[PDB]
This record gives C-alpha cells, sequence and structure tokens, in this order.
C-alpha cells in the first residue's frame, strides 16, 4: 500500500540546513524550490537564521526532471489540511507503523546518548505534501539531496504520527520505483548513478525527528511558523517549549541565547541580519529623461544607497492626474538603461558586489510583469500591500528566483488618505494589519524572511498620528522595518523665502528621522537626500565603534 | 561680654539660603550672596540651586558700609576651611557647648513639635561656606536676621559654625544687645523700624542647625560642597548620610528622590533644569564673518543682522568673538580683537534697544557670550553690559584675574571652561593622555573648585571638553563616547564644523555638506545625552533636529504603549 494509487493530501514539516555562509541563500531557496516542486506545495516558512551551536545549482535547475504532479499558483485564502493539521484533529491512519510515546522517548532518547561523542544556517518550511508517507517523502529528499550534488533536508513532523522504524533496508530498484512515482524520471541527465547513493543513506526514520525537541536552532525556526502546535510526544506547544528553553539556558550557563542564533532577512540574494543595520533607500521618483534618470541613480549609488527605490506613479497627497505618459513608460526604459550601463563591465569586475538592490514602487501588476520578466529589479514596493491587485503575489515566485516585497500599510487613494483616519487602536490596527498580510503571502508560499513592512507614514494618518506611529516603532523588533518619512508633511508639522525656508527645515528634520531610526534599528530608511542621510549614519556609527 | 570683645578672628560658617518665589529665586538668592560677602566674611563655596517638594534694583543702592573690608583678590587654597573640613584644632566656643546627647535630644523634639503644627509650592535652596569675622553664631544668626530685614522672600538658616555642638533654648535680647552687635560689624546711623521686627525672632539657636540630617535638601546641597565632612553629632560624612537617604527612599518607599529635586544651572537671570534641553549657541566670528570674502573691512552691520538671522532661527545664546582660535590659517592684520567684538557688540545692544516694535520681544532676550581669554576686551564688556557669559577657552588659564569680573556688588556672570593644550599651531601634537576622559575631566573639576574657592556660584560654571583642541580624531570621538561622565554637570560643547567630524566619513562643497550634517548627527546624539549647550555655526538646522527630536519624544500618556498592547491582545 507503499505505492497505493490513493493520492492524499498531508502536512509535513521540513528542516532544511546548509554550512556555507556565502551561498546559503541560493542554497536554501534552491532546495525551496526543489521541495514547490517535488513535495507539494509550501504554506509556510520561518525565517532564516545563522547559529552557532558554487554555480552549477545555476544548470541543474535547467535540467531537472518533470513532476509527475501539478503545480498550483492560485492564491488560496486557506487551507483545510493545514487547519486540521495544527488542532490535531483527525486524519487518515499512517500507512507506516507507528510506536506509542514510551517507545518514541526511549528510542529516541538511545539515539541521542549514543550520538554523544562552524556556522549554520536554517530554515523550516509547511508542506501540504501530496507524498503518501514519510519514507517516500525521505526518498525524495535525498534525491533532491544528491541532485545539489551540502544540504541536509530532515522531516520535522508528517501530520499526527508517530514512527520509529528501526532498519531501513530499501532495495535499489524500489528507491527508483518510488521516485517515479512522483517524477517523470528520464527513462541529473542520468538518474542511474544517483540511486546507488541513496541505496545506504536511509538508515532509519523517526517521526517527530529526534532532534526536533533538543536543538535551538529547530525551535527557533518552528517558533515563528506553529508557535501553538502540540504534537503527541511532547510536553508542550512549541511557544512553551521555546519559551522555556531560552529562558532555561539563563539559569544553566547565564546565556541569553538569542546572540548566538541571529534572525536574517534577504532583500536580494545575500543575508542580511535583522536589527544590525540602517540601509538606506534612495528614491528615484521619475516625473526626467532616461539618460538623467539614470544619472540620479548613479549619483546615488555613490553617494551611499544600497537600494534604488523607482517610482513613476505619485502617491504623495492630492497630486495631480496627467494623461500624458504612462507608469510603465516613464520607470522600464529607465531601468533598461540602468542595466545596460551598469553591464559595461570593462570597469572593475569587482565591483559588481557594488550592484545596488533595485525596487520599484508600484501596484500595477503590468509594470511589475514587464519589470520581473526582463530582470530589472529586485524587489516590489507594493505600497497597498499587495491588496490592490493580489495576482502580484504570483509574479514574486520564479521556477528558480524568490523575490522580496514590501507591504505597507495604508486607507484609500491619493485624494481620499488625508479622510480616513479613524483608528480604534492605531499602533496595533497597522501592526495587526501588517500581520494579516503577511500571513497571507506567506501562506501563498513567499519566504516569511523575504518580506518587509512599512506603516506608511502620512498614508492615512494626521501627523501626530505619523509621530505616534515613530514613537511606538519598537512594535517592529521582530521585523524586517521599512519606512518612509522623507520630505513630508508630518515633519515640519514639529518645528517652531517661506517655501525655500520650509523645505530645509523639512530636510533637516528628516536627518533627525534618520538619527532616531538607526538608535531604533530601523532596517531600511527611504529617503530623498542619500549624501545627508549617509552623513549622519556614518557619524553615528563611528560614535557607536567603541574599539579602544 | 566675650561676644563684643573686639578679638578679631577668622570663623568658618556654613549657610543655607532658600526662598519660594520661583520667577525671581536667583535674584532673591544672588543678592542674599551679595549681602553675606559684604557683612559677613568670605564665601568659599556653593552648592548648585536646587528645587526642591518638601525695590531691590533700589535697595542695592543705599547699603549701610561695613566696618571690615572687602578684598576681591584671588586666593589659591584657605587654611581655616582646610582645618574645618578635617576638624582640626579651633578656638572653643564663646557660647556655652552642649553634649551629643543633649543636643540630639532637644531636635528629636522641635523635629517632633513641628510635625503636628504642619498637622493641622517649590522651594529653591543653595549652601554656602563662608569664611566669616563673626565671633560666634548668635552674632552671625543677628547679622543675618538683618540681612533678611533689609530684603523685606528669604530664609536663611546657619548648619555649622565650626565644630561647635551648641543648643540654646530661649532667647531674648534688648533692643539695645541688637544695636551693639549690628554696631559691632555695619556702620549704623531707618535701622530702628528694623531692628524692632527682629527682637522676638531669635526663639533659640541649634548648631547644627536642627533639620540638616532630616531635609534631603540641605543634604542634597551640602554633598556639592563638603561630601566628606563628618561633625561629631552626625553618624557618618555627608556624601554617606546623602546616599543612605536616596536610597533608603529607594528601598523604603519606591521613590526616585531626585525626580521632584532639580539641580538648577544659571546662564543669565533665570533658572534652567540641568538636563532639561539642549541650548543652541549660535557661532558669531568676526574675524570669519569679516575676512572670508577675502576682504580687509569688519562689517558691523552685517555681523548684527547675522545675530538677528541666529536668533530668529532659534539660537538661545550668541557666542561672538574676534580672536580665531581653529587650527586653520591666520588673516588677523593690525586690527585688534577689542576692535572686532566691542563695535558690533554695541551696534546689538542699540539695534536691540531701538526695537521699533512693542517690547513684546523683551522676554525674547538672547543670552550673549563672548570667546575670550583677555581680561580687558571682557572688562569693556561687562562695563557696558554688552555680555551676560564669559567662554574662556583656557579655563581661566592666561589670566585668572579675569575670575574678578565675573562678580560685581550686585552682579554675577556665568563661564564656560574648556579643556585645551597649547594653541593653534601647537595643539595638534599635544596629544598624549595617561587617562583621556578622566585626565580632562579632573582638569575641570579642578578649574570649577578654583572658580568655586573664589566665591563664583556653582551652578554658573559650565564644562566644556574642548573637541579638536589638543585631541586626535580618535580621542575627540572618545569623548563624546564617554559624555556621560557629565552628568551631574552643565555640559557645553563645541563639535561644529571641526575635522573630527569628516574623519568619520568614508564638487569639494561636498565635504562641507558632509560635515555639516554629520554635525546634526551629533546634534542628535547630543539631545540623547541631555547636553545642555551645543555650539553650532547651522543654528537652522540644528533646531529643525531638535525640534522633531522633542516632539518624537513627547508622548501623551505614559503607560500608553503597555495598555495599547494589552487592548489588542484581548482583541
Ligand atoms: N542654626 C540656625 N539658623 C537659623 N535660625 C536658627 C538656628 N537655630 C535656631 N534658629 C532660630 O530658631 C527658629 C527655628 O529655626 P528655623 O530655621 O526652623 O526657623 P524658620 O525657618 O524661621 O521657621 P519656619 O520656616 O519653620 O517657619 C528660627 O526662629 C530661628 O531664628
Ligand atoms: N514603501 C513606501 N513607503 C512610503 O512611505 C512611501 N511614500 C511614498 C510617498 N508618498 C507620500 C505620502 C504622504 C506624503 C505627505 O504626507 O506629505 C508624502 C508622500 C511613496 N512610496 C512609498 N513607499
Ligand atoms: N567653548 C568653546 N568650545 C569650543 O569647542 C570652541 N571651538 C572654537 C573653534 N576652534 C576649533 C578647534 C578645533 C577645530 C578642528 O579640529 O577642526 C576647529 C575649530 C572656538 N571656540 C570654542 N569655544
Ligand atoms: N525524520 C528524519 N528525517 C531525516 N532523516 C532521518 C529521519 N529519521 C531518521 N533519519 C535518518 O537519520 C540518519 C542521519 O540523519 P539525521 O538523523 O537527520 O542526522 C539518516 O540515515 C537519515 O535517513
Ligand atoms: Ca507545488
Ligand atoms: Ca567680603
Ligand atoms: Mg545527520
Ligand atoms: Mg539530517
Ligand atoms: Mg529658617
Amino acid at each position: 500500500l507503499i505505492l497505493s494509487e490513493e493520492n492524499k493530501t498531508n502536512i509535513a514539516v521540513l528542516n532544511l540546513g546548509t554550512n556555507d555562509r556565502r551561498n546559503a541563500v541560493l542554497i536554501l531557496e534552491t532546495a525551496l524550490h526543489l521541495v514547490e516542486k517535488y513535495l507539494g506545495k509550501i504554506i509556510n516558512t520561518s525565517y532564516l537564521y545563522e547559529t552557532v551551536p558554487v554555480n552549477y545549482i545555476n544548470e541543474l535547475m535547467q535540467n531537472l526532471e518533470e513532476s509527475k504532479y501539478e503545480e498550483n499558483k492560485e492564491l488560496i485564502d486557506k487551507c483545510e489540511e493545514y487547519e486540521t493539521f495544527l488542532k490535531n484533529g483527525k486524519v487518515d491512519n499512517s500507512i507506516l507503523k507507528e510506536v506509542n510515546v514510551e517507545n518514541y522517548l526511549l528510542e529516541c532518547n538511545n539515539i541521542i546518548v549514543k550520538n554523544d561523542e562552524s556556522y549554520f544556517y536554517n530554515l523550516t518550511v509547511v508542506v501540504k505534501t501530496f507524498v503518501n508517507d514519510p519514507l517516500s517523502m525521505l526518498v525524495v529528499i535525498k534525491y533532491i539531496e544528491e541532485l545539489m550534488k551540502i544540504i541536509d533536508i530532515d522531516i520535522l513532523f508528517f501530520n499526527d504520527f508517530t514512527i520509529f522504524m528501526k532498519n531501513i533496508k530499501l532495495e535499489k530498484n524500489m528507491i527508483y520505483k518510488i521516485l517515479s512515482k512522483y517524477i517523470h524520471l528520464e527513462r541529473f541527465r542520468d538518474p542511474q548513478e544517483i540511486i546507488n547513493n541513496m541505496v545506504d543513506n536511509i538508515e532509519f526514520l523517526s517521526i517527530p525527528h529526534v532532534y526536533t525537541t533538543h536543538r535551538y536552532s529547530i525551535l527557533l525556526c518552528l517558533n515563528d511558523m506553529i508557535p501553538e502546535y502540540k504534537h503527541n510526544v511532547l510536553n508542550n506547544t512549541i511557544r512553551c517549549l521555546y519559551n522555556k528553553y531560552v529562558s532555561r539556558m539563563k539559569e544553566q550557563y547565564n546565556i541569553n541565547i538569542k546572540e548566538n542564533n541571529k534572525r536574517i532577512y534577504v532583500l536580494k540574494d545575500r543575508i542580511s541580519y535583522l536589527k544590525e543595520k540602517t540601509n538606506i533607500v534612495g528614491i528615484l521618483n521619475v516625473n526626467v529623461e532616461p539618460k538623467r534618470a539614470v544619472q540620479r541613480m548613479f549619483e546615488m549609488i555613490n553617494e551611499g544607497a544600497s537600494v534604488i527605490d523607482i517610482g513613476g506613479e505619485s502617491f504623495g497627497p492630492f497630486v495631480i492626474p496627467n494623461p500624458k505618459i504612462s507608469e510603465r513608460d516613464l520607470v522600464v526604459p529607465v531601468l533598461q538603461l540602468f542595466q545596460k550601463e551598469w553591464n559595461d563591465i570593462k570597469n572593475k569586475i569587482v565591483k559588481c558586489d557594488a550592484k545596488p538592490i533595485i525596487s520599484i514602487d508600484t501596484i500595477n501588476y503590468n509594470v511589475f510583469k514587464e519589470c520581473v520578466d526582463n530582470d530589472l529589479v529586485d524587489i516590489l514596493n507594493d505600497i497597498s500591500a499587495c491588496t490592490n491587485n493580489p495576482e502580484i503575489i504570483k509574479l514574486l515566485k520564479k521556477k528558480n528566483k524568490f523575490y522580496s516585497v514590501v507591504l505597507m500599510h495604508k486607507r484609500g487613494n491619493p485624494h481620499t488618505m488625508d479622510k480616513l483616519t479613524n483608528y480604534d487602536n492605531l499602533v496595533y490596527d497597522i501592526k495587526n494589519y501588517l500581520e494579516q498580510r503577511l500571513n497571507f503571502l506567506v501562506l501563498n508560499g513567499i519566504p516569511r524572511y523575504r518580506i518587509l513592512f512599512d506603516i506608511g507614514l502620512g498614508f492615512a494618518k494626521k501627523h501626530d498620528q505619523s509621530i505616534k506611529l515613530l514613537q511606538n516603532i519598537h512594535v517592529y523588533d521582530e521585523y524586517p522595518l521599512f519606512i518612509g518619512y522623507s520630505r513630508k508633511r508630518f515633519i515640519t508639522h514639529c518645528m517652531n523665502d517661506k517655501d525655500q525656508l520650509l523645505y530645509q527645515k523639512n530636510i533637516c528634520g528628516g536627518l533627525a528621522i534618520a538619527s532616531y531610526s538607526y538608535y531604533k534599528k530601523v532596517d531600511l530608511i527611504r529617503v530623498h537626500d542619500v549624501l545627508e542621510t549617509k552623513s549622519v549614519l556614518d557619524v553615528l556609527t563611528k560614535i557607536d565603534q567603541v574599539k579602544d
């Protein structure tokens, strides 16, 4: 009943590990892609963590064998099997032989004790899987591992099952037989010489995985995705287990474990440590001739911007509608000239890790599709938090690429914004709103660690409400936070040729908010005045660097 | 009486000066200082001013002279005072001394008897050490009472008088005995309508004063001046009693006793609460303002315009100077410092006075500070009421006599003391410190002690670490990293446009801009460290930054944070 024709939908929790800091993202993201291709749908992910307890991949992705199972990108609002899995409601009897608590505890404990005798990059995922059983799932997992010619993908959970199968002998053609049930094996190029590897790689099978409740890096991840979840073989919920291990660490060793184990977010393709640097995002409001616009982009890189945010649709208050030129026509050419002039890499080839991350400020599906088709951008800055056209969420995943996104809170539009100002609980309403939005992308397979939050200063907030959101920015301490205060009316509201005076004050007032952001450890600030902001951040950094 | 026997002596007495008139605290209290300086002896120590929670302008003209002479002369040490601090041998008290127990019982009695009468507003407080020619406390109390009367408001208590231990239960004096004691010290001559109020006033005499150990405000002040002093009557040094009080209020009533017991500094004539506001001090360097054209003439009209621009831009203080003290290129010719600053300051005084407008701006007038080390320049400014503050980058080392101009018959001026070594050509190589942070701090505390010994009020003295003066770039940073060591003191700093900001960075007006912006970073940092005064060129930019940071800090409900949080978790 192992290769039962009775196709099912099960819930599996995986753990993905690599050891290589420089390639972690590509490595783990490659694994993510091969999970979505080969196992089912990703419907949850944790953050990426650095824990302390080359490029054949690019052309692996070309030469993949087709799955025998379909991919479906339609947005879902809800997933019933997941609700069921979280709740410990009823599912179909395991096809693999279970063990009771007592035996699991012993046979688990046994494996730990017996095991008694660098950097690690961790990530968990929930998969709604069409694979029948954990052992099969492992087979496929071992395929994926061997494909990536470096990666350790463990099965943390698989429904409410408890399984300790003690010795596993799998015939060389059963392994082929299993894979074929789920993959259009080309019978890399040749699957023959992969099988013989996997022959010995499955010794036993423990569900839950042995270390689930014993490795910090595991509980850290699971705490992100499924904090209220209580498996049968656990004293308490993930949260409690997580909390207990954190506070307990302070007693046994006075350790404060968060310090070793750093949360990560990703803007393009490298690690960023949450709360460890205030990146500048320079604004390019194209509203300006391509060549000119591109000079500005170059000015900005050199003035110290990590990110350029280009937009051709003005989202500021009461701004004028003018039918003359389309958002596409403004932004796409500019990005194309940029990518051209950058690619003239006769200049130092080492200065291509100088390349700015490119962000496009749009809600328009058509604009983003062209940008992504033509590799012109890295990030979607969607000021509707992807609510205006959620189809846009499907553009954040390619076969072998993930894009990051900024989710901003607003109400209404440029004309109505200033009216839509009532909030029962301003700070938490908005936070809860961004959490609801993040949950939505995450259910739809956007990596949690590629999603950035923005409270949308000046968008359906009075000026006191904008200040109040800054005063309470601490509520974002756990999240990658992106803000834009630059040149907004609320700065000027704070102050004791009239219009030139006011401009300067407003720019200088923004540098105060650069200072505040720096101390609040805001991850990105969206600014017009890049040289000024960089000067501020450089000085505050020196004042912090306390080495002799 | 041995009391009136003209056996002329020097005694050490420690006084308390208290008022409750908020708006005039400075005036009331400094006037009292003046009368104590004239009629009692020499002021050789002062505390800070503190806000605690439990016709004068004319009167100064018509004051009877003193039978004792006043020396404005500077001293380096004061042996009597040294002797008072260690409790070395001093002449027996002419008044009868009680013993510890007896003393202790009578105070306890006064403390309890007073509880009930009250068991049936803010204060402004200041202590002072006086080296006195009065022979005993009762005489001093008599003169003190005269001073009070003369002022019509004020409460001047004696807290110590050498090592003596006195309690004198019942006191009436003939209006005759009074006139005699008064006549001993003051040239008397109406005085009579004064003398009659005084008869009943002196119910008793307690030395040390009854409340010395019970009122936080008194220990608070004394801890500024004589931390290490132990009286026979006291269980421990003033420092220890002070710390124990703070700590007991914390442990036992869960109160932070400091929170409504605020240290004050004075820039001109108004109360400033230490650490409550970062004031902008706008720079007017006439030398620069005038010879950067490449020109050769002083333009005083242009200079005064700049002063008005700065006032509108939000400067609270204007620092004017003629000598260039920066490291760079000197275009100083025949035209003197005096000629650079005094004309400008005089046109400013005229222009401010010929305010065509109604005197709406009367209370919005900037404090004027002069960046000089020069006795003559300062004297001219002070004699013609052109300046308020001496800004002395030598910490009064170039000419200590300049300290005597901070004081007048009825005026006190505030002073900035700054640390440097050498001069503009020399200073960049004068960079070896055994302990950078503490050497500079100790230096300034020694200058403060010197000025305080010479009766400059403690709360009028401001410290400046002197960024970029005999400091490498990394040392300038290190002084900012360690600015907390100034948490007890009025702190004035000067980072504006100095080389060390640029070195923090990675056409050529790019540097200028990077520098001005990098400075706004330090305004930010100064804001959070609660620096009292920052000396800046770019007033408008600095004011924007402070305005916005002040706004972000102004919260409506201080518990809203955790409340709204809870509201949200309850859904
Ligand atoms: N050391 C002292 N200094 C000043 N006055 C003293 C002292 N010892 C006794 N007295 C006198 O005894 C009385 C009590 O001293 P205290 O300073 O408490 O009085 P007070 O401040 O005038 O009274 P209150 O402020 O409680 O109305 C005063 O009338 C004062 O003349
Ligand atoms: N993610 C993100 N975050 C922003 O803050 C933002 N702001 C604008 C500019 N929009 C505004 C809004 C309000 C105001 C005013 O009150 O002045 C001005 C400009 C454009 N894209 C943005 N994208
Ligand atoms: N009280 C006070 N505090 C200062 O800091 C100050 N600075 C100057 C200007 N002097 C300098 C010194 C160093 C530097 C450089 O390294 O660039 C520049 C200018 C003039 N008066 C001053 N007065
Ligand atoms: N749930 C599981 N997930 C992955 N490997 C497992 C699991 N249970 C047992 N193993 C086996 O344990 C061995 C070492 O991997 P690990 O236990 O993940 O360190 C391999 O032979 C795995 O096949
Ligand atoms: Ca899939
Ligand atoms: Ca005198
Ligand atoms: Mg292993
Ligand atoms: Mg493993
Ligand atoms: Mg009194």
